[PDB]
């Protein structure tokens, strides 16, 4: 089942997915390692989330549980601080919302969004083989 909204054409998302902008989003409450999280999003036709604007992140974090961290579509494969987005958008020309003091270790090659007060939601690099929740993102279905 799809839930469709008018585009002023229709923008459709799977019924259990949250809608925003030109993308659909799914918040996976099952804890997996990063590579298994990406494969789970790929099995639904999506990828791990790629943050393109601040507004996209503000919508997403309203759906999250503050007591958990969520894997993002951002990784450092060679541990050389060369962060790459899962959909090959340029990391240098894109938004970056790292927490104060992050990233902070080349061995932490995967990016996660987490709630650290007083700052709140922000990115943190973590070990990829740690099991955490994740966020998937696919484009809207236009009919
Ligand atoms: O773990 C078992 C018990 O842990 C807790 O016990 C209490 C805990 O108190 C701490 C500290 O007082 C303090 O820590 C601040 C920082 O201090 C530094 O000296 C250093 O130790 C930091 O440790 C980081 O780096 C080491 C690398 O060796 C990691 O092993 C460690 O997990 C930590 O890395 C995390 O945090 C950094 C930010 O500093 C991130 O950049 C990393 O990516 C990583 O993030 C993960 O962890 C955080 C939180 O754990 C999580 O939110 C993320 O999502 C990632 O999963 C150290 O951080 O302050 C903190 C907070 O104010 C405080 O909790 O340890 C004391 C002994 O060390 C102990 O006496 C305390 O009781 C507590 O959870 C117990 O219930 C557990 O049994
Ligand atoms: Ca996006
Ligand atoms: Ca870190
Ligand atoms: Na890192």
């Amino acid at each position: 089942a799809l839930t469709c909204f008018s585009e002023g054409a229709w923008g459709c998302c799977p019924a259990s997915w949250k809608s925003f902008g030109s993308s659909c989003y799914f918040i996976s409450s099952e804890e997996k390692v990063w590579s298994k999280s990406e494969q789970n999003c790929v099995e639904m036709g999506a990828h791990l989330v790629v943050f393109n604007t601040e507004a996209e992140q503000n919508f997403i974090v309203q759906q999250l549980n503050e007591s958990f961290s969520y894997f993002l579509g951002l990784s450092d494969p060679q541990g050389n601080n060369n962060w790459q987005w899962i959909d090959k958008t340029p990391y240098e020309k894109n938004v970056r919302f790292w927490h104060l003091g992050e990233p902070n270790h080349s061995a932490e090659q995967c990016a996660s969004i987490v709630f650290w007060k007083p700052t709140g939601w922000g990115w943190n690099d973590v070990i990829c083989e740690t099991r955490r929740n994740s966020i998937c993102e696919m484009n809207k279905i236009y009919l």
